[PDB]
DNA sequence: GAGCTAATTAAAGC
DNA sequence: GCTTTAATTAGCTC
């Protein structure tokens, strides 16, 4: 695929979620996606990569 | 059987 | 050329 870019707002809301939840139901993933104007796959992969980063730190 | 972690790959912006 | 990170893949597990 081609890489997605996120606005500063989207990144800040995605990282507010990761602060509370670190894992998401399939339903919450669709919620966040619709609120953020993102697709479900974009939210899913962001959360996967974020967890990898969070362990390394 | 979707969904998770790890290890990559390589595209994105400088 | 460099660093950060979105995306893919192989493997495991309930």
């Amino acid at each position: 695929r081609m890489r997605t870019a996120f606005t500063s707002t989207q990144l800040l809301e995605l990282e507010r979620e990761f602060s509370s939840n670190m894992y998401l139901s399939r339903l919450r993933r669709i919620e966040i996606a619709t609120y953020l104007n993102l697709s479900e796959k974009q939210v899913k992969i962001w959360f996967q990569n974020r967890r990898v980063k969070h362990k390394k730190e």
